[PDB]
């Protein structure tokens, strides 16, 4: 998928997590976010379409999605332990990272 | 160890998992798989030897190994929770991903 | 931060972990290590300033931080489960890897 569509997926699953009722729902949403973030790693965002795929700017873009993947895992590890409210709180940090990525690269 | 030797290591530990009984065996084979996948991520596979190191194809190859690493992680998580049968089923699907990447880039 | 400052951050937190009393301290130090490893993926060791950003040597450099990040993941999952002595044992393995990567690229 396109970068913008992956970003839509990330925001939508953040909403799902915010209203989630159990650990399975959180796990499922975070899995979909992980797939969207790994897919966005292969994309080029609008701001960087005038940069080469291995420019320092594009390497930093990909590393920013690595950062997001490890934050997704923090929430996911909490959810795997059945600690649903803790995982939702952790998803708050994901909102910050996603919004900052949106604003930096759109 | 080059890329093809790492793919062989991955397949060997997949067999080890499929015949394992206790969770420490599965976990040990999965940890060896993680190391092999990380070593393969920094290789150039035979199909892409004529491509620029800065090519989109090489970036896609490396992100594909990140995808494999998170699938390995999911299996490893199931094995850490003592869910031997579930981890072995997860590794059965890993056979597909690993051998798909193998045939794709050999 | 540049590469050597990030490696210093890794080493500082490995010492904090060695001399830690509870799991919260281990978790805090490990989260800092993760942030430094990720940030170092965007850095360039002085002796590689001339190579391409996607040169095989720079790929090697970045994937070496992925290797560290998965070791940190193991230690941090152990610390989140209260397995403090086990987390510290894993961090002692981390020390070896950090020093090897330092020797490789400095
Ligand atoms: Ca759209
Ligand atoms: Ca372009
Ligand atoms: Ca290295
Ligand atoms: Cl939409
Ligand atoms: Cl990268
Ligand atoms: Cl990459
Ligand atoms: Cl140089
Ligand atoms: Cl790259
Ligand atoms: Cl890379
Ligand atoms: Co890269
Ligand atoms: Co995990
Ligand atoms: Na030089």
């Amino acid at each position: 998928a396109d970068w913008e569509d992956n970003m839509e997926t990330l925001n939508d699953n953040l909403k799902v997590i915010e209203k989630a009722d159990n650990a399975a729902q959180v796990k499922d949403a975070l899995t979909k976010m992980r797939a969207a973030a790994l897919d966005a790693k292969k994309a080029t965002p609008p701001k960087l379409e005038d940069k080469s795929p291995a420019s320092p700017e594009m390497i930093d873009f990909r590393v920013g999605f690595d950062i997001l993947l490890w934050q997704i895992h923090d929430a996911l590890c909490l959810a795997n332990e059945g600690k649903v409210k803790e995982a939702q709180a952790a998803a708050e940090q994901l909102k910050t990272t996603v919004n900052a990525h949106w604003q930096k690269y759109r």
